[PDB]
């Protein structure tokens, strides 16, 4: 039987999306860039900051130097990190928090293979830490996401090869990172965006202690 399970954070474990949007928008609005709704926040979901950064700036062709884009991109995130604050139990995707007990009860590894930089913050928040044999920090990997360096480095610090382990991801990028690291996939989404060579379940309460055993064993 598998020794660990590597978690993804957003999209998994939570999100933060709402908040995202609500700290793109604030910045969209102070400096007076039209456009930035629900619909078009679409487009950032998943992008790199500063590639959202420029997204926005692309809607009014508004050009900046090097310090305007990084003040902004500063700006952002202040805004992001002061919304993150009311980050709560009640946002903890449904069946993860019975996942977590039984993995735990079944002295099974749990380990954060996230980039975000607010992790362990974020884990604090849902009351979620006393569950994480490890978190990997995003930043001491070289590579991000398709790139199998954080799984890699999640199942190492737990003290696990990754062909131990199972990787739970929500995104295109995870789960190449997840098989590329050795690790078993199991997505959560469509095969649209996820591929449809991996086992995928609708929402996370399809993920149950039960059920990736079984997928193991398959
Ligand atoms: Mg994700």
């Amino acid at each position: 039987m598998f020794k660990a399970v590597l978690f993804d954070l957003d999209g998994v474990i939570t999100d933060t999306a709402e908040y995202h949007f609500r700290a793109w928008k604030a910045l969209a609005e102070e400096i007076g860039i039209n456009g930035v709704d629900r619909q078009f926040n679409e487009q950032l979901k998943g992008v790199s900051r500063e590639d959202s950064l420029q997204k926005i700036l692309d809607l009014a062709d508004k050009k900046v130097s090097a310090e305007e884009f990084k003040e902004l991109a500063k700006r952002k995130n202040d805004n992001y990190v002061k919304m993150i604050q009311d980050v709560s139990p009640a946002d903890v995707y449904p069946g993860i928090l019975q996942l977590l007990k039984d993995l735990r009860s079944n002295k099974i590894k749990i380990a954060l293979a996230s980039a975000s930089k607010n992790g362990p913050f974020l884990l604090e928040r849902m009351n979620l830490t006393g569950y994480f044999d490890a978190i990997a920090d995003p930043a001491e990997v070289a590579a991000s996401k398709p790139a199998p360096d954080i799984f890699i480095a999640a199942a190492h610090a737990v003290g696990v090869a990754p062909s131990e382990s199972i990787g739970l991801e929500d995104s295109q990028a995870g789960i190449q990172a997840i098989k590329d690291s050795g690790a078993l996939p199991i997505g959560v989404g469509r095969p649209e965006d996820l591929g449809d060579d991996i086992v995928i379940v609708p929402d996370t309460s399809h993920y149950t202690l039960e059920f990736l055993k079984e997928v193991w064993l398959q």
